[PDB]
């Protein structure tokens, strides 16, 4: 069961207690979808996506510019 | 190399030679500047900028204090 209004992650399926309990952050991406920390850092060692929308949410900091 | 150069510091060619055959001239976000090739080479195997090596990869996630 994962009843509406709480805070669970979807990959382990921890509740908020069982994830903060043994030293685990609550963390979100920025296209707004919630897992646990130690669930999400694995999904990005192998990806730069989401694992639930699988938008990319790395950035690579540089750009073209135009002289 | 006097200021106001655009070159690549890897490959050394200089803005014209890196137009000439379809590169882009880039920046990374600390201010360092490369052809679009060699910058894109140096990260497939490492995340940091080959000039001042300053992390460029920004994963989009964070904690959230609940
Ligand atoms: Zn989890
Ligand atoms: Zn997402
Ligand atoms: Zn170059
Ligand atoms: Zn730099």
């Amino acid at each position: 069961l994962r009843p509406s209004g709480t805070v669970s992650c979807p990959i382990c399926m921890d509740g908020y207690s069982e994830i903060v309990q043994n030293g685990r952050l609550i963390v979100s991406t920025e296209c707004g979808h919630v897992f646990c920390s130690q669930c999400l850092r694995d999904s990005l060692k192998n990806a730069n996506t989401c694992p639930t929308c699988r938008k990319k949410i790395n950035h690579k900091r540089y750009h073209p510019i135009y002289i």
